[PDB]
């Protein structure tokens, strides 16, 4: 499913970032300009985190 995981747990801070915890499998959909940030989907949510918080499956 092409999917990423969680490295590290990251909290939002605000409405357009999206919390995650270690572990967590994540639908990538992009990345920003430089790609220091990815949005994504979770079965908790959308938006966006750090890029070197997760990788690929």
């Amino acid at each position: 499913m092409n999917l990423f995981v969680a490295l590290y747990d990251f909290v939002a801070s605000g409405d357009n970032t999206l919390s995650i915890t270690k572990g967590e499998k994540l639908r990538v959909l992009g990345y920003n300009h430089n790609g220091e940030w990815c949005e994504a989907q979770t079965k908790n949510g959308q938006g966006w985190v750090p890029s070197n918080y997760i990788t690929p499956v």
